[PDB]
């Protein structure tokens, strides 16, 4: 642990946290998505809830370290609170989103950090027609909240959720969950913005 | 990255915090509003809930620099605690605002603030008559809380509403949707009191 | 700003927080409420649910100021929590209340406080008879909860309650609502006890 | 204010806080109810809940002074943050326990703490009967999460709940209301344990 | 108190916190459940709510000392806010679980920490002849969120839930509860990841 310690005094106590990206140092976030459950489908006020793990991946020079200099320490976990996160966020939520894991990132030494918190979310979709054959679609874009395409970038490893480990005996089951990048341009900036389109097809039996 | 890095601690670490606006320093905030969904509406309580995105806008001279002094920084975001923000709050609300997006904020080399929270209200309105086709029309004014128009001035940029990221396959279909400035006096005193009225007319689907 | 900041710092960096009142050096806060709505009705439980704004008024010797030597401020916005605040409740509540309005108040040079947070409360009230035309009476009492009147005293301006911006379109309307100190023998302790009873008289409209 | 703001200073700037109890060190916790309504009866999931006061009492010596050398000051109020508290817990809630008012304690120079939490507790029990003439009655425990009786002894002034300031029209009727001290065995541990059994005999309207 | 107080710091105040095992210093710990009670089943969601309390158990070596240099002092409680707790998680909850205890823990002078949150907690559960003789069995994998099996080892004193505590007059009656530790591998990675498998048979009574 003396190591560690070390180390984590070196990335974190001897310089001012990273202020975030900008146009001249942008960064490169990946989202990807693992459906567990559709928890609830509200068809008075079009509100369905999924519960799912939102794993985002991005790197960091100021957060490098060469493991012969500690003890051969490859990788560590951390509290989220130490470090910079992305302000990936749902756009068309209709609840503040609910954090069902413990926000702690794993830090490796090529400055690289994986953050995958589990959170229920509520957001728009009119459920009609769920209780049929066919089906319903729902999609609710997520990106930064406040930086453009020229700062953060988004990408998916796939555009396919991950959907092993989707709850057997859900009240709702998935015909297809995709999540896709899109750049959109917004009339009043020349700057594009990213999201990534998490677009699910449903249905009740 | 160390030239903002260098800049946000010359802003934020070597100053006090503004202490506000003084009626001998007045403020302008602009306000405006994107209105996302009408979520809910209760006609036992007369109650309704809208997902609107806020856009705040305001500017500090104690938030300038030159760019050509911080390697051409022109602007960067930073948490909304970092700095002075204004009291605006919705005059007719019944439950405590739920704040949906990040408290982030843009700060631009003029000393300008942008500032965009997405919101969950629930507000005093009688949905009587939502269900015709004449629809229903609600309002909620908002304004600071303790700041009156010698201190805090307010202005929208345009007296219409944003729609169009209005949910497309709402509950509720949007027949009006204003946002307005209206100067108030009390009785007890003579400096005038200022408000955004948003009234926003709809019928259901 | 520089002279708002000055005073500010002399007030509130230079010596402890005000630990609030004692025998020898009591304190008066008068009271006073604005009714906005009355929200809900719950016969299954007894409960009602209000919202209304509480003002609240005190002065602080250590408060006081001279304008002259502060650039002619006469009085300043400052968050609630820089300051000492009275611990008014309600007596009768069922849940914890919830806060509507940003905990700000206003100083003034003569040493005055004025605070006015918006609230929605629910308390202790059986709602039978509400649909008749004699309507109900309810009852909530608010006082310190630790300080005995030897060292808050209350008081209110008028025991009318502000119905002047009672929401129009309330499913309630008010009869009759009212606002009085009362002064309390406890048979545990020695010390009056002082609240104010807000009575209100009510039918469904 | 001079005066009262020395003690505080010496009594809380100059020692580390009190650690809590230990057996060489005992403590005596005593409690007393004062049930103010039974607000709800979920005969679905057997959740009782309660509104009620729970007086705490308990002496340091490291709380202790002198008014002589303090003005005279027999006793202050101070947030319960400033000082040691006991975990003292019900056994059998459902939900986290709501507090309904300020967190702020007494404490008089004998180094006596009197802290009043109102508190809204949803518990187990089975409401069957409470429709009767016989009514249903409930228990439910108190005690300290983490001491055994070895390090917080509970004791009670008297056995009889305080009814004197139960809610005069709830929908339920005391029939009885009793806070026992037992001394517990638990085949884990050698060690004593002591908890306080509130017991309620209640009935529809 | 002296000794104790002289103990904390020594333990607290002089080295940095432990920043959590690793591949080098692994850590193994213990997971028991007492199950309280089965709150609410939701057949139109898939969702069921328990109450238990998980006992966890764990061994430092920064946490020891000589009782003989303390007082004879063996063990203390203190804030789990003091120490390091492991991120014991539910893998299918679906709601934030909720803590009904003091978050406080045993610390012993071997080293070894005791640590016992009660909880309520909302998992994905097809309830799906709960009314029936046979009842239904759900399950809920309990492991760290961030750490494998190279970091942290799971182990359960008995594979038989606790259930002396089980709330006797429940709406819904236990068949069984067993509590398993189990070895996963994910594809992607070689490290073990351990769980321990929460499994409840239940029916109406
Ligand atoms: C549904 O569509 C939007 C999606 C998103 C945003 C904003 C969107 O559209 C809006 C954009 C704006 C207000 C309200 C909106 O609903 C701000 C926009 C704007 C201004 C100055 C700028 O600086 C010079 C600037 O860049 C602006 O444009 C954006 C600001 C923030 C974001 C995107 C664009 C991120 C912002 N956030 C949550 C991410 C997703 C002044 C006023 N003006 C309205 C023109
Ligand atoms: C690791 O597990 C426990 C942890 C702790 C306790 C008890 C625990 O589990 C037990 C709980 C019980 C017996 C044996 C136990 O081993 C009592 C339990 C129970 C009854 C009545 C209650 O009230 C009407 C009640 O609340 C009960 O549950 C608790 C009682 C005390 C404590 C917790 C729960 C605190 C008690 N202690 C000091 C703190 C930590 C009667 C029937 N029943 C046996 C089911």
């Amino acid at each position: 642990q003396a190591n560690l310690m070390r180390l984590k005094s070196d990335l974190f106590n001897r310089s001012p946290m990273y202020p975030g990206p900008t146009k001249d140092d942008p960064l490169t976030v990946t989202l990807g998505f693992t459906l567990q459950d559709i928890v609830k489908v509200d068809s008075s006020t079009n509100e369905v809830d999924l519960v799912y793990y939102e794993q985002q991946r991005w790197k960091l020079n100021s957060l490098m370290w060469d493991p012969n200099e500690y003890g051969n320490i490859t990788d560590f976990r951390t509290s989220a609170a130490d470090i910079w996160t992305p302000d990936i966020t749902a756009y068309s939520s209709t609840r503040p989103v609910q954090v069902l894991s413990p926000q702690i990132a794993v830090v490796t030494h090529d400055g690289s950090v994986m953050f995958i918190p589990a959170q229920r979310l509520s957001f728009m979709c009119d459920p009609t027609g769920v209780d049929s054959e066919e089906g319903v679609t729902c999609a609710v874009k997520f990106g930064s909240w406040v930086y453009s395409g020229f700062e953060i970038d988004l990408k998916t490893d796939t555009d396919q959720v991950d959907l092993s480990s989707y709850y057997a005996s859900s009240k709702y089951e998935i015909l297809s969950a995709t999540q896709t990048r899109q750049v959109q341009h917004y009339s009043c900036c020349p700057e594009p913005y990213i999201d990534v389109n998490l677009v699910v097809k449903f249905r009740e039996r």
